[PDB]
């Protein structure tokens, strides 16, 4: 249970200035689109792969914004075990910041007892 070093879960998401302004506080506006995925996470081989595509155009995800999403530049995360942590391995980008994930990437998820697990985590992009 304390031993499980597990990504549980391969999603994506893109933020972007909506170009609205609070209405209290005036700051610059964050829209989150979440993008929509499907995973196969095979433990036993030590990958977890996703498969996501952009949802349509609408609200402030506008068609113009909507294009600026690519795989090279994608934000990707991951949910892993209770009490796990997980660490790129030198040159895997970091998960919520945009990277080229036109490649696959390595992470070391570290269980709560301080063992670990290398994962191998492979996306692809539908528009």
């Amino acid at each position: 249970a304390y031993e499980e070093a597990e990504i549980t879960k391969v999603g994506a998401y893109h933020r972007f200035y909506s170009g609205d302004k609070d209405a209290i506080t005036g700051e610059n506006i964050v829209a989150e689109k979440e993008l929509d995925r499907t995973n196969n996470i095979d433990s036993e081989h030590g990958v977890a792969t996703a498969v996501f595509t952009i949802p349509a155009a609408g609200g402030k995800f506008t068609e113009a914004e909507r294009a600026k999403v690519s795989l090279s530049n994608l934000v990707v995360y991951v949910n892993v075990s209770t009490a796990a942590r997980v660490t790129p391995l030198d040159g895997s980008p970091k998960f919520g910041v945009p990277a080229d994930w036109t490649r696959e990437h390595k992470y070391s998820v570290m269980a709560a007892d301080g063992t670990k697990k290398i994962w191998t985590v492979k996306v692809t992009l539908n528009k």
